[PDB]
């Protein structure tokens, strides 16, 4: 039977299909990336479904296939199911038509998730469900964890039965991620509900050489029409039998459910209709608000396809004198949403009462749904009635928006305790907290619930959590407002962030802080803060973690002390229960390393539970009164948009504040100065040999090469020291390098990779730095970089250009990001970047913080992600149109030559039209011609002057890691490159899926642990750079920035030049991977790459070709035996050594021999003789002729698909056989 | 001005397509596959658009790879289109979404046609359409051939001064298929209704590195459904 | 119970032949990235590509396995690339059959295929 | 002939084109069964998806 | 399986109107082109040639080991292993760790040795 | 006494427009769809127009 268990909506799903499926063909995207993993791992611990069997899980390179995989299953017999989100199930679509076509059993969960139009989101709401409407799948709903679990039971059981698929869906995040106390159900009560009359059927109804049919038939219109309609008996009994289950289920758990249920008042005569988590939120409105005499309703929807209408009704109460349906929704210039839309139809085909209908909508993208704002959709039912309005946001551009009232009581039930925590990641905070759940949870009887809003920035991101305990269901699925507890684990919260907002009077706080004394005290908290704490009459309470951490042995760990303070002053629990709890959990959880470790924990609890006492505090706070602002400048727009969005004041923004199309300016990451680098690399000018090896390799920017002669220098700091230029033209300047403490993450990769014995760069504390190095900085920073001075492409001459990317959200020591600056400080003035989704999108385009910037010039990389699927394909669009657009140039500068236009006009014209492609030449002649032409208005010669944005050869680039080019998107990059036109793509190869949870990539290696690779991938990496050299007019590459940086600017240089397409794919480290030494050590380990054979450098350049010369040049050397000592240094391959050593030894050994034979084939083609030949292009010329002119026989069909408008003459069908069997013949009868 | 010619409501639009194209990403799908294959004789014919011309037509590996092509092209500043049916337009879904959400005057030329699900069908009916109901792009739909060509002609035009995409859908085969005496329009008759001003500012709007901006960004709970909202006064 | 069970799932005794049939559209355009990624899953399925070198079906289109100089839809001038060499593209994974046949040259060869390929 | 040598007990997983328009154009199926009963299990699912979809029946 | 090329190439591509047209209409480029074709053949059949006299090559195993057992990547790894994103968040993360902000393993260390107190 | 009104702009669905192409007279109205989505309670075409009937309020 029953199970108690406290966890979130996914893995309550995830517990239901596990049990009902044989199969599982799988895909990861946020945030239903879990229940496919979970399904994984539970298979891989020998977990049995209902018939005894461990599920068969298998990834796909996309959802599209894995669409294709769950319809080729059930066909086969195999009941089954996927998981999917957003666009992942609109590349289901096409299949789930068939699937439903076909009637299958198929079943799948999808934690519903906006889509990406102006702007991609990984948020919650119905977007993607809607999308799918008219698949043919039925469609059910479930509002809270509790109801993902039962819900999704519902539909395997009832998919069985009806044989018309399902899909389960609950709100993204809200649900699929909201931790809760549910109950659960044992798999052998599922297996008690299975119809298997019916599921014997599915078996005989099946495919099977043993006993054949044909489906999928393409079919005239005699017959379509008819057998489309053949399936209506099964819709109209997927109802009942929906309601069966439901039925069914509710008898083993007591949880009972109905089509469409109502809740609220029977003489309610406000009726709201709302579907999704937005009811659970709604109903405990409905209890405050009721319990005060309001007659208000809400109609939970729970079977949204089939729309029975009848149990529709059966659920409003007849005094519903006004209802508005609420959609979590927005279809564009529809005459409103679907829920509504549908209700509607009801209420016409109904022929009595009409209560007026009005149309909400809320939530989308995650927006909260908080009690405030159904207060609102309430008071407008009752007031001014507006229809089709907006709730959680200011509408001030269309005016749709209801008001908002924040006033509006608490409405958690009687006896609840609400928390929130800020932290900072990594520091333990979410973890303690889903610990604090289970513990408080399953030793005490009281429902808990858990939600945890996180940071786009991957490392040092803010992590704020809201957790609630009480004696009643938790049925607020919305964020915490009135805290009872709100605790502060990173210091520098206090200053910058709304710690306080809302916490209820006497409600206790605890701050992590050092400031233990009242001077210090007062010397840090802001003014606002001393107030609040003050007349709300709160119970702060001080502690300095990380001390005590440090002291008790813990390494100024503060995670155990903060837990302390919860359980202590929290709140939820009585004190000797609340200690005792804790340290029953030290040792369950521990029990790790022995004693010790345990021990020095509960120490901690200790010393946390006896210096948490209150620090009692001046009345003075009570107006302690405002500071100063050492603000800098910072943009119009930083000041207006990126400053409010990064203080957690982006809701406030109202719909003005952003742009219809969703775009953002470049450089809003140059104010961003977090700071937040624990030790950052200072300089030592005494050891530096002067060579750019660390900006070059700082994978975020934070080290500045100055090259400044003398006079620049003047005003200059009087610590700001500087070597005098090694170098030939380098000798009036003197060289500097200025460490940009403040947008450094400490990773410690420059120093590391410092040339010199006795280091240049060495690490430390921020605060040791900051106070000198930050006006240092600045100082450096409005200094000149000097461009020309040195080779642009040459390494030193490279970091003494402007990068073009700096400062992105993404991780300390990232790997991608080194290769991405140096791209730019070479091309990026004139670059178009078609960027694959991924880490690149995600660090590269986080709004509102974007780290590509322009030039002093106002150019810069034109950046746009299309969708994870076609980044290529999209670059190529761009490629096209710079055709088109060029080629107009073209043809009016040629046509401008023809004309009464300065003869200086004409001779920059001619050498623009003879330089076009040169991105020297072509900008040599487009200056000339902007100046030339400057202020031309009229006809042709004006017409060139203003497409003055196309003079100048552009370089399109399509940006994308292994998940992307590998899989997903390969299909796509193979095409484009065999388009053969002159496009650049550059793969970042982490060989794993990152960004959303480090799953297995076809281009993940033999042996290396990844999500669905868990017992270490056991196939081989794909060899896409050996597949697209078969090409032959495809420039393909390979780099590594830690092996060679000369060779990495030598394949940006070639690929970018050669007029085609070129392929470039770069070692990209990762967290994902586990450097064991830290990313530090990043640099190395790339070059380690290298050597060991792991991954050789290579370059075939079809150029070489066309002079006769072999194309293929190796740049790395054979390998050396370092392969092992690589391998077991990343975690990735060194877990499976620990968890399956004979398993392991095994596969390091089959990756040392894969990497000794793709080196000895990548030596007999540097030398090959043999080899494939180049042109660019060059023929055509204005002829166009079909493949049927001049035919004997015919060339085409009867078929309805071949005909054509100038089709239709006659010719030989080949009926009447062979021209010389025509002839035999012929030669045979004359008569 | 005017023309008589008797064709086919297929070319009936790929007449008015060509004209109003600069740039054209492709894919075969019955009963469409007509005017994408007239758009490339004509291009290789020299013919010329409005702008004198003429067309970049490139052929994709399917019709989403298609559709995102013409989402770079739109995004890079030329005006762009596309042909497609059934199938092939349930793949162009997830990038529809992203072109009208960034507003951008592509126009879809789609032959309706039926949806494969017990069976396949190349015939005609509006299945498809209504399957891309929702992803923001305007809908004008042609009752005959000599509706198909004005139409298009509406459908560009008004493309280009609204900045909401346009699909412009006709009965599969019996549209797209069926011959009939109608009235054409000349090049310089199409030309001469572009809104100008309306056309040098979707050039101005478009991706440059001479002028960037970033486009298709990540946005949180915070500003995703307000930003959603913000296109409202173009619908 | 048991030996019931087993006697009912009598049409899975014997090992069945998996084949996916498609032309070089699927193989080469469309269905590749799929076609790939099956293939390098290394499981037991047989794959048989029918080269027309073009999109039949349809109106003759130049697919990517079309050759160079051949004419068809989008390639009227003839096509100005060379095949997409799909066989010693998937013969990189090393774990995949793979084989090329022509009936008219060789029967045996063809039926030596089917034999090994399966 | 590939039905001439495996005809009995295969699964074929047709991908669009002149294969399923030739092999399964409703009312009339080329494809049979042998004298006893069994042949090629015969499904298109898509154009785009043959192989994952014959991946499907594999699984 | 095939013998090296016989010259047949063009009897054979003048035979298929799809190659024969491009003749008829377009002589200068079609010319140019069947010598591309017949060049292109010329080198993939001699590439075929040393594939099958290489002595280097691709091993082989039908597949052969795991057996019951499950281990994620994070195990007993030093450093973080995920990050703050909403994206990577999972049922049992939140442990802490060492999210690389404080350098490398020897950089923390030489500045433990170098400070102590 | 029949009439038709055939649609030309389907999305953005103009009420306004919708109405001022329906005579007065009009006593029973049928609409046709050319699909059928399985489940729904009424077809899209036919759905839009009924929310302007009832969002109409006469
Ligand atoms: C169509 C679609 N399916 C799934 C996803 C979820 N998603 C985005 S990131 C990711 C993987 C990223 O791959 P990779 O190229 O390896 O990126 P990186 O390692 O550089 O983060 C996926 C599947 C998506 N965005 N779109
Ligand atoms: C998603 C999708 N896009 C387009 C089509 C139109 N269509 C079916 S047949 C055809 C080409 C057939 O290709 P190929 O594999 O060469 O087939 P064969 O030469 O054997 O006829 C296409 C594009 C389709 N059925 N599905
Ligand atoms: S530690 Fe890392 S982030 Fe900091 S300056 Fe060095 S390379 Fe840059
Ligand atoms: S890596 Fe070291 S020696 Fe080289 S420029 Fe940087 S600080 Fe100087
Ligand atoms: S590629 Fe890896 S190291 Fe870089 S941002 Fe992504 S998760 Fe971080
Ligand atoms: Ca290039
Ligand atoms: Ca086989």
């Amino acid at each position: 039977g029953k199970k108690m268990m406290t966890t979130d909506g996914n893995t309550a799903t995830a517990h239901v299909a596990y049990a009902m499926s044989e199969v599982a063909a799988i895909y990861p995207i946020t945030p239903s990336s879990t229940m496919g993993e979970e399904a994984d791992d539970w298979a891989a611990q020998g977990r049995k479904n209902i018939f005894g069997q461990t599920l068969t899980i298998r990834e796909m390179q996309s959802e599209a296939g894995a669409a294709g995989a769950v319809h080729g299953a059930l066909a086969a017999g195999a009941l089954t199911t996927t998981f999917t989100a957003s666009q992942g199930l609109l590349l289901m679509i096409p299949n789930m038509y068939k699937i439903s076509g076909e009637l299958l059993p198929g079943v799948f969960h999808v934690t519903a998730r906006a889509i990406a139009a102006h702007a991609l989101s990984i948020f919650g709401d119905h977007q993607d469900i809607y999308a799918a409407r008219q698949t043919g799948f039925a469609m059910l709903a479930s509002s809270s964890v509790q109801e993902a679990h039962d819900m999704a039971l519902v539909a395997h059981l009832a998919a069985i039965e009806s044989n018309v698929p399902f899909m389960h869906f609950f709100d993204g995040f809200r649900t699929s991620h909201e931790i809760q106390k549910i109950e659960v159900l044992d798999y052998a009560d599922m297996a008690s509900l299975v119809n298997q009359k019916a599921l014997a059927e599915f078996r005989a109804k099946s495919m099977n050489p043993e006993h054949p049919h044909v489906r999928g038939t393409a079919q005239n219109p005699d017959i379509y029409f008819q057998g489309r309609e053949a399936a209506n008996p099964y819709y109209l009994k997927v109802p009942g039998i929906v309601a069966e289950y439901m039925q069914k289920v509710a008898s083993l758990t007591g949880r009972s459910y109905k089509l469409f249920d109502y809740v609220g008042a029977p003489d309610a005569e406000r009726v709201i209709v709302s579907m999704g988590s937005s009811c659970e939120t709604i109903e405990e409105v409905i209890n405050h608000l009721a319990a005060k005499g309001e007659k208000i309703g809400l109609i939970k929807v729970r079977l949204y396809r089939p729309f029975v209408s009848e149990a529709f009704f059966a659920a409003l109460p007849a005094s519903a004198k006004v209802i508005t349906v609420l959609d979590r929704t927005k279809e564009p210039g529809a005459p409103g949403d679907p829920l509504y839309l549908d209700v509607c139809s009801a209420f016409v085909e109904r022929g009595e009462a009409m209560p007026k209908i009005l149309a909400g909508r809320y939530g989308l993208g995650s927006k909260e749904f908080s009690p405030a704002m159904v207060k609102s959709v309430y008071d407008n039912m009752s007031g001014a009635k507006k229809n089709h309005f907006t709730v959680g946001i200011e509408d001030d551009v269309t005016g749709t928006s209801l008001p908002v009232d924040n006033a509006f009581a608490d409405t958690t039930p009687k006896g609840t305790i609400q928390c929130q925590f800020w932290g900072l990641g990594a520091d333990g905070t979410v973890g303690a907290n889903k610990q604090a759940i289970k513990i408080i949870g399953d030793n005490t009887d009281l429902f808990a619930q858990g939600y945890f809003s996180y940071d786009s920035k991957k490392s040092g991101g803010i992590t704020i959590s809201h957790l609630r305990f009480g004696e009643k269901p938790i049925q607020s699925t919305y964020l915490v407002n009135r805290a009872d507890y709100v605790a502060c684990h990173n210091p520098a919260y206090v200053g910058i962030y709304d710690i306080l907002e809302g916490i209820k009077d006497g409600g206790t706080f605890v701050l992590n802080s050092p400031w233990s004394s009242l001077e210090d005290m007062d010397k840090h908290l802001p003014s606002g803060i001393k107030r609040t704490i003050a007349n709300k009459k709160l119970k702060f309470y001080n502690i300095d973690a990380v001390k005590i951490a440090t002291d008790v042995g813990l390494g100024g760990r503060i995670n155990m002390i903060m837990q302390t303070a919860f359980f202590k002053l929290a709140g939820v629990l009585p004190f000797e229960k609340a200690v005792d709890l804790l340290k029953k959990s030290i040792h369950k959880a521990y029990g790790k390393k022995g004693e010790k470790i345990v021990k020095m924990n509960t120490d901690a609890v200790d010393q946390a539970v006896t210096s948490l006492q209150e620090f009692k505090y001046p009345d003075s706070w009570k107006d302690a009164p405002a500071e100063t602002k050492a603000e800098p400048m910072t943009n119009e727009f930083f000041k207006n948009v990126v400053k409010p969005i990064l203080t957690q004041q982006g809701d406030k923004l109202p719909v003005s504040a952003f742009e219809a199309d969703g775009r953002f300016p470049l450089g809003t990451s140059q104010f961003e100065k977090r700071g937040v680098a624990i030790n950052v690399p200072q300089w030592v000018p005494e050891n530096c040999i002067q060579c750019n090896q660390c900006a070059f390799v700082c994978p975020h920017s934070a080290i500045l090469p100055v090259l400044a002669k003398e006079e620049e220098l003047v005003g200059a700091p009087a610590n700001f020291t500087a070597l005098e230029a090694k170098g030939k033209e380098l000798k009036g300047y003197k060289f500097r390098i200025q460490i940009n403490t403040l947008d450094c993450m400490g990773c410690g990769n420059c120093a590391d990779i410092c040339p010199p014995k006795e280091k240049a760069l060495v690490m430390q504390p921020l605060d040791t730095q900051r106070d000198a190095q930050v006006p240092n900085l600045e100082y450096a920073a409005r200094i000149p970089v000097k461009s020309e001075v040195l080779p642009r492409d040459s390494l030193k001459g490279s970091q003494f250009q402007e990068p073009l990317m700096e400062f992105s959200g993404a991780c300390s020591g990232c790997g991608e990001t080194p290769y991405v600056r140096v791209i730019t400080q070479l091309f990026g003035e004139r670059m178009f970047i078609a960027n694959a989704t991924g880490c690149s999108s995600i660090w590269g385009a986080s709004a509102p913080s974007m780290p590509y910037k322009t030039n002093r010039l106002g150019q810069g990389p034109a950046w746009g992600n299309s969708l994870f699927e076609d980044a290529a394909e999209y670059g190529f669009g761009m490629n096209m149109s710079m055709f088109a657009r060029r080629t107009h140039l073209a043809d009016l500068a040629a046509k401008a030559l023809e004309s009464d236009a300065s003869g200086d006009v004409k001779e920059a014209l001619q050498g623009w039209l003879a330089g076009k492609n040169d991105p020297i030449k072509s900008k040599e002649y487009g200056d000339k011609l902007k100046k030339l032409l400057a202020g031309q208005k009229d006809g042709l010669l004006g017409q060139i002057a203003a497409m003055s944005d196309l003079y100048t050869k552009k370089s399109v680039w399509i940006f994308g890691g292994d998940g992307w080019a590998y899989d997903i998107g390969y299909g796509g990059l193979d095409h484009v490159l065999a388009s053969g036109e002159d496009v650049n793509v550059f793969v970042m190869d982490t060989e794993v899926y990152s960004n959303t949870g480090g799953q297995s990539s076809k281009a993940t290696p033999t042996g290396a642990v990844a999500k669905f690779a868990a017992a270490g991938k056991r196939t081989g990496k794909k060899d896409l750079a050996r597949m697209v050299m078969t090409y032959g007019y495809v420039y393909v590459a390979t780099v590594s920035m830690g092996y060679s940086k000369q060779q990495f600017l030598k394949v940006l240089k070639e690929a970018e030049s050669f007029p085609g397409p070129s392929l470039v794919i770069a070692y990209a480290t990762c967290i994902n991977q586990g450097l064991r030494k830290g990313m530090g050590k990043s640099q190395d380990v790339m070059n380690t790459a290298v050597k060991s054979g792991y991954w050789p450098l290579f370059r075939y350049d079809p150029r070489l070709a066309a002079q006769g010369k072999n194309p293929f040049q190796l740049d790395s050397k054979a390998p050396d035996g370092s392969v092992e000592e690589f391998l077991m240094a990343q975690n990735r391959f060194a877990v499976l050594d620990r968890s399956f050593p004979e398993d392991a030894k095994r596969l390091r050994a089959q990756v040392a021999h894969e990497l000794d034979v793709r080196f000895k084939e990548l030596e007999h083609m540097a030398a090959t003789n043999i080899f494939e030949s180049f042109a660019p292009a060059g023929g055509k010329a204005d002829g166009s002729v079909d493949f049927g002119e001049g035919a004997e026989f015919c060339t085409r069909d009867d078929t309805p698909m071949m005909a054509r408008p100038d089709s239709g003459e006659a010719c030989d069908q080949n009926r009447a056989g062979t021209s010389e069997q025509q002839g035999d013949l012929s030669k045979r009868t004359k008569k």
